[PDB]
């Protein structure tokens, strides 16, 4: 490869979990379980680990609305740089849940508390 593979079709496919208690409540404790140790508690790359890897871990927060659910789903689901693919140890509602957390929490840090 030559940087993200995924294909426009899972773009479009929309997590069927409705963002909300069970997506941000549990996606919190899958995220703090994983993802915390390179995209941080912030999701702007706060994790200790995100010092010893290769590629950018991105700042989520502004990343996560420019992208679909599908995408950062997929990702999650296969794998993403340093990040081994969680979609053979976690299910759908798993990852599906991190990406309405990362959603949330990044357009909320986007648009909430921003006057421009
Ligand atoms: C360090 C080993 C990581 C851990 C742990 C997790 N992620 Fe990650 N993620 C990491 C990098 C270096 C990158 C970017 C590499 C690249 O090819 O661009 C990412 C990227 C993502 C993305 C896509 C964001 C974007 O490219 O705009 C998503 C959606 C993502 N990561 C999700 C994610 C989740 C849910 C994790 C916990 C289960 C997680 N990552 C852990 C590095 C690392």
């Amino acid at each position: 490869g030559s940087g993200w593979e995924v294909p426009e079709a899972e773009i479009h496919r929309e997590n069927p979990i409705p963002p909300d208690a069970r997506s941000l409540d549990q996606g919190g404790v899958l995220y703090a379980e994983h993802c915390v140790r390179c995209h941080g508690e912030t999701l702007r790359g706060d994790g200790p680990d995100a010092h010893d890897l290769d590629p950018p871990v991105a700042d989520l927060v502004e990343h996560a609305p420019h992208h679909s659910d599908g995408d950062l789903a997929y990702r999650v689901r296969i794998g993403r740089g340093p990040m081994p693919g969680f979609g053979d140890a976690l299910d759908e509602r798993d990852i599906w849940d991190l990406v309405n957390f990362m959603r949330d929490r990044a357009q909320g840090a986007a648009l909430a508390g921003t006057n421009g």
